[PDB]
């Protein structure tokens, strides 16, 4: 298994976020996958993982 | 402003997970989320930002 520890305290935001500690001993979940916090049309945000999407762009 | 559009489907297995379809136009909260799923030494799961998060290994 994944271990990281906390190097600061990280007080969650949402209930999707979990509140950490300074030398919190965590457990990477999901092979140290990365996810970005992302909002949809509907209003509610979320985690979704970065692999799945392309970023988009408008020349002004 | 931030935003990406989803190639493909994502199915969020729990509540913690935003769940998204094929085409789905999806705003960027920050833009270097790279968000970890931890758990803790309580059971709890939920989000953490990597950046505080230092990963645990053999010494050398």
């Amino acid at each position: 298994k994944k271990y990281a520890k906390s190097k600061y305290d990280f007080v969650a935001r949402n209930s999707s976020e979990l509140s950490v500690m300074k030398d919190d001993v965590l457990e990477i979940l999901d092979d140290r996958r990365q996810w970005w916090k992302v909002r949809n049309a509907s209003g509610d945000s979320g985690f979704v993982p970065n692999n799945i999407l392309d970023i988009m762009r408008t020349p002004e």
